[PDB]
């Protein structure tokens, strides 16, 4: 029944939010201010 | 067995790809300063 786990599933949601703090913080570094 | 309902963290995984090329197309294309 779906399992009822999704671990791994969890594991890319937490990738995301690393994603999009990775890369615009490393636009946002490169801007300075 | 339970709810859970595993659909939104597919969604999720979605946006992750959606992340990606959307910086991605932001700084390739001009990275402002």
């Amino acid at each position: 029944c779906s399992t009822v786990s999704p671990g791994v599933l969890a594991g890319i949601v937490v990738g995301d939010l690393v994603l999009t703090v990775l890369i615009a913080l490393a636009v946002y570094f490169l801007g300075r201010l």
